[PDB]
DNA sequence: TACGCAAACGTTTGCGT
DNA sequence: TACGCAAACGTTTGCGT
């Protein structure tokens, strides 16, 4: 305890502190002396004590959805550096889209008194929106929203509609007119948003799409498997499918193999995410890339700012995606005709 | 503040507390009354205050190596549930095998006063071992050690040597006598340990292995790529390779493709990890599976026990791996001869 | 029976001199 | 010049009555 180091140090605690935090000038002797005792006495200042005083834990919370999915894990890993190089402590908590679950992690959140709050709950029902607001006191920012759903938070928008668009365009220019689509859950942004972007181009190109060629996915490889399966299992099949996510595409890739179909010789897959190891998919995945890092870093920053600069007004910064050409896509049967 | 709810509640704080923690009987009126104010006044008890008093933060720290690699992310995700269903708060911090880095996260660790400590630093040099010990006060347990490296911690041993063994045996019985190997870093347990297991069987079967058929990997898909590449790029090539890790195998799978070689028609790949989505590799990955969940859950538990049961003696629980047959492996040219 | 007092936990910090 | 006092932060808890 400080009372213990000051003692061994034959100096006031006020002194022990002033040297611990270089908050005011202290003679060299006194300085050194404190230190020695600090070391021999083996002192570890109590952050909890210091925070009960200074009104800030210096730790930010993460109300995530899950932490194993490649997509998530990369953002999550991104944040942590940011937290660390800026002095913060990361508190991770996955709600699994569970209201109860979130209401709890949110609960312990404020209790432990997180200086700030990063959110990625995926689905945002009225109930959620509700609970979230009752903590509008604690600074926060949702990082996975299509557009600014609330006025009480900060947001980083991905322009995922623009991405869904970019993907379809590619297919078109490639020669395809018979595309399919295994989208991510519609309650989601990266779900509906991407699909909706992809579908503008279609109409923009008078391309229709039979319902039998559009199957819901949940970002789980198993789901990609089942869809791709469902797709090619019907008499008339498309020549190129737009896969809602990379790890789903990764799963759709598998099925086509066991299918006996070649890729991209038989099917053309265009994903979306650009996961750390999508380049090494087999084959190499052509895909849309989301700036996961910046989506992360940008978030942490807005928080700090709102924090340290006692910001009060909400905000929302956009981020942008870009096509990444790999090997899952070939020319369509209309390429030369354009 | 409590002083604020008790006031609005026209009752002593001692009362406000006794109802907040059901620590002693309180009349219904008084009870209800407190509550109302608790709600209208919108009170969030201060955990930091309560902990500065009760001597326990109710939060455990995670001094990980990294959090994006599938292997890690799965354990990490495992822990968090365990933490959550048992009432704890997860603090995540990746040291990136950086001494300085770890010494820091370890530093802030004790400061914030983690009730317990989970470790997975991969490489454990004397320097590390040193620093770690100076916190032997704070309860902990390394979860990625070959054998009990220290007497001041708890350990969960994976029997990764037994796994490396299981893998080689498979190859043998399959018909192979010309195997290769892309192992994970030797400073590691899952590195050296697995390799060393795999190599006993070899000798146990009078199988030698040309150095030109053994290439260091770092668990990174890119590394698997380069090795597999290096391997088949030499005049005489093996008929089956044992891949140190799944995500590396995943990377070796790619190269062979671009190689023009078929798998398992041309090469036979046997990985090790059994990652959440290795089944969906292309082809479906035959591999050794580590009980990631239990490796996680078991760890959290030992910690609690050491914690709540004020345990003092070190411990070490083993966990076991098992072969998972998929599609990356075919009979060798010696199968019928046995 | 049902509750209230004050002291304590481990720090920081405004006055001082 | 260089340092020391005491009060405060937001709770819990042993005596009480
Ligand atoms: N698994 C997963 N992948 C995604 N890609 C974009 N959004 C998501 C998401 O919420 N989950
Ligand atoms: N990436 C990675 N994979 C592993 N598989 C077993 N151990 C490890 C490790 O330390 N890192």
């Amino acid at each position: 305890t400080i009372k213990d180091v000051a003692k061994r140090a034959n100096v006031s605690t006020t002194t022990v502190s002033h040297v611990i935090n270089k908050t005011r000038f202290v003679a060299e002797e006194t300085r050194n002396a404190v230190w020695a005792a600090i070391k021999e006495l083996h002192y570890s200042p109590s952050a909890v004590a210091r925070s009960l005083k200074v009104n800030h834990t210096k730790s930010i919370g993460l109300l995530a959805t899950s932490s194993e999915a490649a997509y998530f894990a990369e953002i999550i890993e991104a944040v942590e550096k940011n937290c660390f190089q800026k002095g913060y402590t990361l508190i991770l908590g996955n709600a699994w889209n569970n209201l109860e679950k979130q209401r709890a992690y949110l609960s312990m959140m404020a209790q432990k008194r997180v200086d700030g709050l990063l959110v990625m709950c995926s689905e945002y029902p009225e109930p959620l929106l509700a609970m979230l607001e009752e903590y509008r006191h604690i600074p926060m920012v949702v990082m996975d929203w299509g557009e600014a759903k609330a006025d009480f938070t900060d947001a980083v928008i991905d322009n995922a509609f623009e991405g869904g668009y970019m993907a379809g365009r590619y297919l078109i220019e490639r020669g395809h007119r018979e595309i399919g689509v295994i989208p991510g859950p519609l309650e989601q942004n990266t779900g509906a948003g991407r699909l909706a972007g992809f579908m503008k181009a279609m109409e923009e190109a008078m391309i229709k799409v039979p319902e039998s060629w559009i199957v819901q996915g949940d970002f789980e490889p198993e789901s990609g498997y089942r869809a791709m399966q469902q797709i090619l299992s019907q008499p008339h099949r498309p020549t190129a499918v737009f896969c809602g996510g990379d790890i789903m595409a990764m799963g759709a890739l598998c099925a086509a193999d066991e299918m006996g179909l070649r890729v991209p010789q038989d099917v053309s897959l265009i994903g979306y995410d650009n996961v750390r190891n999508a380049r090494y998919f087999t084959p190499a995945l052509t895909t849309i890339h989301q700036p996961k890092d910046s989506l992360g870093e940008t978030a942490f920053n807005m928080l700090l700012d709102r924090i340290v600069n006692k910001r009060e007004e909400p905000q929302s910064i956009e981020v942008h995606p870009r096509l990444i050409e790999r090997r899952s896509v070939a020319d369509g049967p209309f390429r030369d005709y354009r």
